[PDB]
């Protein structure tokens, strides 16, 4: 049987699905470690006992606890966030889409979901690898990993909250696929790691971490940069945060021993509500419980990896979003709403500039309110309101991507970056929002193919062209055809630092990605706070 | 005789001169003081004692002792700035244009000449008031004042080199023409003071000073601001490079009579070879002796006196010209030269910088070359250049001028402000200089009008048109004739701050004279010094 696998782990029993009028197999709910549940919450993942039997991959698995954003009840713009399965903290599985027939040794792609290291499903409908896994002939994994406290809770000291449990659950899914992928027809040498926001984060940490890096060949980052500032925090914040949690709910806090019991007593919906309440500031773009700097899973700082060299030299395709800000901006910052133009006020501009860089005092405020606004017009509501977009987009994601990218391709072995700019015609997010954060993840996913979604026809012919560009680069390290007459992707040089858009005109090529600001949020601004 | 003037100082005879075919009367080297010479050397000066007999004011007096620029000799562009009579201490004198017939009660303007305080002389071929007093119908005078130590050196605490005696040297001039100018057809209840550089920075020091604001009743500033970065020094700092003056002399430093008996029996000359020795920083853009913030002349800091409204309330004119900064750059900055298009090299830049903000720490220089620094293109020599010109212009006299004309319009009866970027066809500077410093002076005093100095007609009409807007400003405090058809110069208010372009184009009228690099030079980096 086509739907017959038997793995290292045990036998698994997929099933077939249609997609765009011809058929695929599907192993979902694989599991690939054990529940961490009980006395192992908060504990690094230990690999799934094998199991005798077959195991029945026909149906997505559950998904792990978090927070559910209810901003906009009944709105898909934000409920195809949520997570459309019963959520658990037995939620360690993967899945699988196989083309059929089954290949020998073809091409791998694993996504690691975003969502801040907070939220995340990679059951989510824009996530569906069918269609990606058909037109592209390779074979599609999706992984998942504990998020918010259960995942990334941070006693560093102790064994049994050590932090980063959740990048330990992407390693060990990787160590998964690494190990049996073949069974499925997959090439276990030639594997992918993409993933978007927070997944591209991750994807950036399992090239810096040791302890990953063999498990893969190339990478793609969306969005997300192991260097952002929301990503990561230090042993230290780590440790308050925590105690902080237990704070909230009336835990002894008299030793690590006494806080960890303390919180595993707690039901799952217990930790979630209180979760937002150990952020440092009021802040935007900061969530609670995040990858923590510990000495191990990153042996030094993240930019003493980055400036030695001291990650996996390979080749990475990597990309951001015209508009990264106006999401967070929305949820957050006063003066803006869903439904109406959001035209920010002077007054409202600094409020939203003070959230947005929670750890600036008031001279790098000023820098920043002076760098983004144009004073020839500064009561322009629409330039106020784009501004902090931008202020939002560049800090969070834009600048920390292009110092990764910078300082990558010095020791690594190809680079090619992208700007997202289409905004789709179907978006149901008002027009103010741009092109926002995490609305090319349906056209790396093929979404576009499917006439019931509405999608222009250029919209189609810009999701297969941007997968098979993810898919060529998956199985080359060149986004680009060999030999094609199609217009070529130039690879980034440290020299030329070239990049191209990726939208429904002709193609283009740029060069030094927003390097005005970029140099702002890269070299002075950071200068000006530790001199003051 | 038309050529004889009694006045409150004994008779004076003048001469009959010629001028665009027509003559007017022209009153040359009129004593206003006693002669500063000998133990009156850095003394206040002293009015001139009457004389009898008939003083013969037929030819130009001499020039005040000041370093002379050789650094082009025989270039016109250079020397044209250089005293062209003989130079000499005794050199308290003014110069007087009369229309002919005598008028009864006309308009007066005084010019005051600028040259950083270390230069100047009112005799220049530029400077001769006879088109402008025939042309307009009012009596033109300029008059003179000692520059360098001989003009500024200041040992707060002393009678015998207090400071400012230069400045007090202008108001007494101004205060002869307030007391004789009826003898010679002029109006001494509508005189207006007006000035180019350290003129324009002077007469907005005579606005300020409560000694000096009764003797005029409106004023014109050209490129100069009395806050400007180098027209004053601290009491302490003025002090520091007086001592190090009689330090380059070898003079006894044991107490102030010492060191001011012993810059006494030095000849002039002395004096002015080591001038230059006493700057506190390798800079540009900076002079030795310069006014000093005494708490006499200023009674208190000039940011507060303009804060709180401790200044003369009347109108003004004022503006700058578009290339402030090329002049100096030329002479002191690496990689400027006079015969090349001075394309500026990255490690030049930074280097000019470095002269022009002489007072930053790193973090000031790098928050300037950020400002002005296009990370597209950092190589390009052109905008390199280009960007150093405005770094010199905006930090020393355009943004200074922007901060006096805002704080002034709050208090004031009417502002005027103009931008001139019309580059001489007739300009022996190189191209890249663009419009530089002083190049308006031609056009307010009528060059244009004489054919033998080339001009095109549309030079001739800009003239014209400026000198009758500064005459009928000084007869009425607006520029713009009543029911007039020609384009209206609006006024600067604090609301809308409009502004007019002065060139051989139609006017236009613009909002916010340079704001964004204003605000950085007036706001931010102030701001971020005095923190760090
Ligand atoms: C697998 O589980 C689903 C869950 O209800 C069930 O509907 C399906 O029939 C099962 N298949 C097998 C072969 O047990
Ligand atoms: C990648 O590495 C190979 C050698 O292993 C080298 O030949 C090739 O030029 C490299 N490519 C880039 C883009 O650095
Ligand atoms: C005034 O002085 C000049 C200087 O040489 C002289 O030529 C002229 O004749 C003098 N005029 C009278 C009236 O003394
Ligand atoms: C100037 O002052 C007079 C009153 O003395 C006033 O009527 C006039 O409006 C003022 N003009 C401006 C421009 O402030």
């Amino acid at each position: 049987s086509e739907l017959l696998v038997n793995t290292k782990s045990g036998k698994v029993m997929g099933t077939r699905v249609p997609v765009l009028s011809s058929h695929i197999s599907a192993f979902l709910g694989i599991p690939f470690a054990e529940p961490p549940v009980g006395n192992m919450r908060f504990r690094r993942p230990e690999p799934k006992k094998p199991w005798s039997g077959v195991w029945n991959a026909s149906t997505y698995p559950n998904n792990c606890q978090q927070y559910v954003d209810e901003q906009f009840p009944g709105f898909s713009g934000s409920e195809m966030w949520n997570p459309n399965r019963e959520m658990s903290e037995d939620c360690l599985y993967l899945n699988i889409w196989v083309p059929s027939p089954r290949p020998k040794s073809t091409t791998v792609m694993v996504w690691i979901y975003g969502g801040g290291f907070y939220s995340g499903s990679s059951t989510l409908d824009v996530y569906n690898g069918k269609y990606l896994a058909y037109t592209e002939e390779v074979v599609l994994v999706s992984l998942s990993y504990r998020v918010g406290a259960f995942g990334f809770l941070a006693l560093h000291g102790s064994q049994e909250a050590p932090g980063n449990v959740g990048l330990l659950d992407q390693r060990m899914a990787l160590q998964w696929v690494h190990d049996n992928i073949q069974f499925f027809g997959g090439d276990p040498k030639t594997v992918t790691i993409f993933g978007e926001s927070a997944g591209g984060a991750s994807v950036g940490m399992h090239i810096l971490s040791p302890g990953s890096r063999d498990l893969f060949r190339r990478a793609i980052l969306q969005s997300g940069s192991p260097n952002c500032p929301w990503a990561s925090v230090s042993v230290a914040e780590g440790r308050r945060r925590a105690v902080e949690l237990g704070r909230n709910l009336n835990c002894n806090l008299n030793s690590d021993e006494e806080l960890i019991h303390c919180l595993r007593e707690k039901k799952p919906q217990e930790l979630i509500d209180v979760e937002w309440n150990v952020l440092p500031f009021d802040s935007i773009f900061r969530f609670s419980f995040v990858p923590v700097i510990d000495g191990e899973f990153f042996p030094t700082s993240l930019e003493s990896m980055l400036n030695s060299g001291n990650f996996k030299k390979t080749q990475i395709l990597l990309g951001v979003n015209k508009d990264e800000g106006s999401f967070f901006l929305l949820y957050g910052a006063p003066g803006f709403s869903k439904d109406s133009e959001s035209k920010i006020s002077r007054e409202d501009f600094m409020s939203g500039v003070k959230l947005s860089v929670p750890h600036a005092n008031d001279l790098g405020l000023d820098a920043v309110t002076l760098q983004y606004t144009d004073w020839m017009d500064d009561n322009n509501g629409i330039k106020n309101r784009d501004g902090l977009d931008d202020i939002v987009g560049d800090h969070n994601v834009i600048c920390p991507l292009m110092h990764f990218v910078n300082k990558y391709t010095k020791f690594g072995n190809g680079t090619y970056l992208y700007f997202f700019n289409h905004r789709a015609s179907n978006l149901v997010w008002p027009e103010w929002m741009g092109v926002i954060h995490g609305y090319e993840i349906e056209f790396v996913f093929g979404l576009p193919l499917v006439k019931e979604l509405n999608y222009t026809a250029e919209e189609e012919a810009l999701s297969r062209r941007i997968m098979h560009y993810w898919a060529t680069f998956a199985k080359t390290g060149n986004p680009n055809e060999p030999h094609s007459q199609e217009s070529k992707w130039p690879l980034f040089t440290t020299k030329e630092q070239k990049f191209i858009d990726l939208n429904t005109e002709p193609m283009k090529v740029h060069q030094r990605l927003r390097v005005q600001m970029c140099v702002f949020w890269n070299q002075f601004l950071p200068k000006l706070l530790n001199a003051t």
